[PDB]
């Protein structure tokens, strides 16, 4: 059954509810991205309306084989009506083609849902500018004022600025990068730009890339391995045993990796720099677990929500358990208190 912060009030609508089976009441399904937990659910059997952006829609076609007639795209930054209620697509600083949804209720309350975000000052300068919002259904995956981490300028510089050291030493080091969906294309493709090489891939994930709009990439990935001296490989595959593995394949064409695990936060971020970050090195192989951030941190997080001034939040992540939902509730009335909304 459905969980309450996957419906909006006073609508027919859920927002990225689509593992519940046919949820009662409900007119038209919204989907904020394409990451599988938000997904989960959709397949060519769907015959409910989806509304989406674009580039969710070329992926529902295209990977999950979701039929035309149900997909609904959408432009960004445009009021539109659906089912008798203005809606308004904006973008969530997250994977390509994400979201966040305005909705104006037919009795005059607005409600945003972030979907999953990383907060930017940029926002403060969208069409949320132009009015109030009552209630908030928010993207609460880093709300605790532990985790921190650098901008992800920052992290491409480091990423690019080691890759290039690295071939220049050794013309004969291949790069790595790892991947287990869409998001942080910026790591791989920032990385083959400085080596002057195409990514190299899978049939699958160039597939897949293929979907998202991105300027110019028919100029910077491929299916041909051997012409590529930067290779996407599963995340799975991005430990010592999996990289020997891939090098052995490479045909003596190589004779040492240098590879990249982009997560998101790890303990690692409390004490160190991102200037100070090291690699584990066994033999001829070294990984680097770089902290490349699609969702925002805690700094970012209060200063979008003080900004906003929401009348009622509503958290989408960590909420399973009580200890969670308490730390949260007590940051949201101390943001109140200081900001004194
Ligand atoms: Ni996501």
């Amino acid at each position: 059954t459905c969980p309450f912060y996957k419906k909006i009030p006073g609508t027919g609508f859920t927002v990225d509810a689509f593992q519940y089976g046919v949820v009662e009441g409900c007119t038209a399904y919204f989907l904020t991205h394409f990451h599988s937990d938000h997904y989960a659910g959709l397949s060519k059997h769907f015959t409910f309306p989806v509304y989406c952006s674009e580039i969710t829609g070329n992926l529902l076609k295209n990977k999950l084989h979701v039929q035309e007639q149900y997909i609904h795209p959408l432009p960004l930054d445009t009021e539109c009506i659906v089912n008798g209620v203005k809606v308004v697509l904006l973008d969530a600083n997250h994977c390509p083609g994400a979201v966040m949804i305005l909705f104006y209720l037919p009795n005059g309350t607005v409600i945003l849902h972030t979907g999953d975000f990383r907060a930017d000052p940029s926002m403060e300068r969208s069409l949320l500018a132009d009015q109030k919002v009552h209630m908030l259904y928010l993207d609460t995956t880093y709300c605790s004022p532990e985790y921190t981490f650098p901008s992800q300028q920052e992290v491409i510089r480091f990423a690019i600025n080691t890759a290039f050291e690295a071939v220049t030493l050794n013309p004969h080091a291949l790069v790595v990068c790892g991947t287990y969906s869409i998001g942080k294309e910026k790591v791989f493709l920032a990385i083959a730009d400085v080596l002057g090489s195409k990514v190299g891939m899978s049939q699958e994930k160039y597939k897949t890339l293929q979907c998202l709009n991105i300027p110019e990439i028919n100029s910077l990935i491929t299916t041909d391995m051997c012409s590529s001296l930067v290779h996407l490989l599963p995340m799975m595959q991005i430990n010592f045993k999996g990289l020997q593995s891939h090098l052995k394949k490479c045909g003596g064409k190589y004779n040492q990796i240098l590879a990249f695990r982009p997560t998101g936060w790890t303990h690692s971020n409390k004490f160190t720099r991102i200037a100070d970050v090291i690699p584990q090195t066994k033999g001829n192989i070294s990984i680097y677990g770089i902290p490349y951030s699609e969702h925002s941190s805690y700094l970012e997080m209060k200063r979008f929500v003080q900004w906003l001034k929401p009348q009622k939040i509503i958290p989408t992540v960590n909420v399973g358990t009580w200890k969670s939902r308490s730390t949260m509730e007590k940051y949201f009335r101390e943001w109140k208190l200081e900001a004194g909304y």
